[PDB]
């Protein structure tokens, strides 16, 4: 995210709302443009649209507007103590305690990303808009999933590019940010994939729309200026002119992930995908017999599996994904 956040999203949010929402952000990046990945999520997907608007209209039938499914749902907002503490905890119940470097930061375009600084583990938290029921999800999703499966992967013949091509691997994602997203939400009493399914919704729409017809179209899903900025800039992500049509469509994956994770949950041995590294679901048979296990970690929220199961069919309840509908989603 760091070579497509803009250079200049600054002086251009500015421009933008105080030309009150009319003017087409101008960006500008750090050269050169990653041009490969870029043309890779250059169209967006509308396999899923529904699903997406399907869980937010849930969301806005049960809450009413997403402000107060936020405060209501996510807890308060947590101070610097709060967090670290917070994070304390879960880096011991993981088993994983001194491992990786916490930081603090105000300029995420989401809520943390795992990286590699130092060619080591960093953990970089966004402290505006931190809240408490939301930031165990994030380490669950962040640690829990994206490290561990980093960690296992490590271990593995396949844990470099030429490793992946000679055991014939299909791409980690959606598999990965689909079981992340999928964790997040994991011991939430109204597990609601709100942010999947608007990332989804929101890159549909990019590749119809301008920045300010962009912006417009969300006002009727969420009314902050501030997180409708955010969606679309993860949206138009390596677009120059904004003012055309154009998407950056990588943030499909979560939603993308999750349908396809939960259509196929009883035939995944979660457990095994987790210890195999960065892996996709449908490989998971293809690599069983070549994949070393003996010291690969499974996260704490897996040990108890049955109930693992019940909170994946509770996540499917209340995003109304039941069984039937995937069925006829993707009959594989
Ligand atoms: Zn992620």
């Amino acid at each position: 995210l760091v070579a497509l956040r803009p250079t200049n999203m600054d002086r251009e949010r500015d421009k933008f709302f105080q030309s009150h929402y009319t003017y087409n952000p101008q960006f500008e990046y750090q050269e050169p443009m990653p041009t490969a990945v870029l043309e890779k999520y250059c169209e967006a997907s509308g396999q899923f649209i529904h699903q997406a608007v399907g869980i937010i209209e849930a969301v806005l039938e049960k809450f009413g507007t997403y402000e107060h499914f936020e405060a209501a749902t996510g807890g308060q907002l947590l101070t610097k103590c709060q967090i670290w503490s917070i994070v304390r905890k879960y880096m011991q119940k993981e088993g994983c305690a001194g491992e990786v470097v916490v930081q603090l930061s105000e300029d995420l375009l989401s809520q943390a990303v795992m990286m590699v600084e130092n060619s080591r583990p960093t953990l970089a938290i966004n402290l505006t808009g931190a809240r408490q029921y939301w930031l165990e999800g994030m380490l669950r999703h962040e640690i829990g999933t994206h490290y561990l499966r980093g960690v296992n992967n490590a271990r593995q013949p396949w844990h470099n590019a030429e490793g992946r091509l000679r055991y014939g691997l299909r791409p980690a994602n959606p598999t990965e940010e689909g079981l992340a997203s999928l964790h997040s939400v994991l011991f939430r009493k109204q597990p609601f994939l709100w942010r999947a399914a608007l990332l989804y919704y929101t890159i549909h729409r990019a590749a119809r729309m301008s920045f300010r017809q962009l912006f417009q179209d969300l006002e009727r899903y969420v009314q902050d200026a501030d997180v409708r900025w955010e969606y679309c800039v993860r949206a138009k992500r390596g677009q120059t002119d904004t003012s055309l049509p154009g998407c950056f469509s990588k943030d499909q994956v979560y939603l993308d992930g999750i349908v396809r994770i939960l259509r196929h949950r009883q035939t995944i041995d979660f457990p095994l995908l987790t210890s195999l590294g960065k892996v996709s679901y449908e490989d998971v048979d293809h690599l069983r017999p070549h994949g070393v296990l003996d010291n690969t970690r499974v996260p704490h929220f897996m040990q108890d599996l049955a109930r693992y199961r019940q909170q994946l069919e509770h996540i499917m309840a209340t995003n109304r994904l039941d069984e039937a509908e995937l069925g006829r989603l993707l009959p594989d």
